[PDB]
């Protein structure tokens, strides 16, 4: 595709240039580029992937929210705001469906360092979650099953082979739980895991940046309870 | 074109939605849309035009600068950074050439309230200036003539029919002078006008937001002298 002709290492250098210039569209395009090569990504590369995708989909989800909100106070008048809301909703689904293709097509295989098999399964759950935040109907149904399947296979792996301070295991559990509350409408399952996790981490805290996740991880229990 | 089928007032409402959502690409697209209708813009509309275009071209010029800088420290190694720099340079020229089409094609006619005939001529000078910041050769030559022609016809009009507190006349002169220093390499002409203008404004200051322009207008003389 659009980067087919470019050397993998150049794609990677240009991702980094993009990041410096604050051009996440670019950065994501370059990374989709490298990924599409077929070489397994290093830890440092994967951080470029997620970071870029996250900022892109991030601003979309912002605008979506601004707009749904205006479409709430527009229920007490014109289609203009529903129309535009749908526009942004459609771009977002776009990016999600793209990132979800990378994971299904290249990144996830059932053969890898495993500490990152997680990173991907997690990423799969988050992007499927982002689709859930905007879907309706049976669409919303299936997407929910999917964020569950992934986030769960990522839990198994993270428990079995990851110490409970691993900012991966932390972040993952955090996410999976936000999903439990915000999406699947199951605050029992949500509170349990939010507690348990922050438990078994406050435990080995003796071994200092996972603490930021832990700040949030509890920060969430405030409102949940 | 892409908004041809949409009612002018809807375009305008959606610009405003865009602004709330912080989607300047959208906002600019919608406005190019309304402008393309053929109806003269009100003051409030024009502010949506400029604001949207400004933020778009604004982030481009940022990235350009980040990148040229990395391409400076890259002169003491790979084409990756020149290549990407050129990419961004080309998007920018794009947007400039678009905005410059709106002015030449719709917005500027030699028949209007005139206090805004200025607003456009000024806008023409700034976008031509933005092209100058990145051009070379005879290209750079012609573009400079063009930012001059415009900014000047905008000076005549602004002197003749505008009191020297008019945030338009202020801003204009400010810009025209930055051009004199930063682009046309003529600090004599630059210092003169920067002085003169801030003079005849400090004069009638007795008649309180143009002061922000005046803050800058002097702020510039610091470095210029
Ligand atoms: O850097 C991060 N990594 C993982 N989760 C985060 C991060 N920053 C914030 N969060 C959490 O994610 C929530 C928003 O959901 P998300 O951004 O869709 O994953 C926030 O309310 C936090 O609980
Ligand atoms: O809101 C504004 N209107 C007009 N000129 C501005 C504004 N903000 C900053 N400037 C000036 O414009 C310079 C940057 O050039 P410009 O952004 O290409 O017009 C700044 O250094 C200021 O002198």
């Amino acid at each position: 595709g659009a980067m087919g002709s470019m050397e993998r290492a150049s794609l990677i250098q240009k991702a980094k240039l993009a990041e410096q210039a604050e051009r996440y569209e670019d950065m994501a395009a370059f990374m989709k580029g490298a990924v599409e090569k077929g070489e397994e990504l290093s830890c440092e590369e994967r951080n470029l992937l997620s970071v870029a995708y996250k900022n892109v989909v991030g601003g979309q989800r912002a605008a979506w929210r601004v707009l749904s909100s205006i479409e709430q106070k527009s229920n007490e008048k014109g289609p203009e705001v529903r129309e535009y809301r749908e526009k942004v909703e459609t771009e977002l689904q776009g990016v999600c469906d793209t990132v979800l293709g990378l994971l299904d097509s290249h990144l996830i295989k059932e053969a890898g360092d495993a500490e990152s098999r997680v990173f991907y399964l997690k990423m799969k759950g988050d992007y499927y979650r982002y689709l859930a935040e905007v879907a309706t109907g049976d669409d919303k149904k299936r997407i929910i099953d999917s964020a569950r399947s992934a986030y769960q296979e990522a839990m198994d792996i993270s428990k079995k082979e990851m110490p409970p301070t691993n900012p991966i295991r932390l972040g993952l559990a955090l996410n999976f739980s936000v999903f439990h509350y915000e999406i699947a409408n199951s605050p029992e399952e949500a509170i349990s895991l939010a507690k348990t996790t922050f438990d078994e981490a406050m435990a080995d805290l003796h071994t200092k940046d996972s603490t930021l996740i832990m700040q949030l991880l509890r920060d969430n229990l405030t409102l949940w309870t």
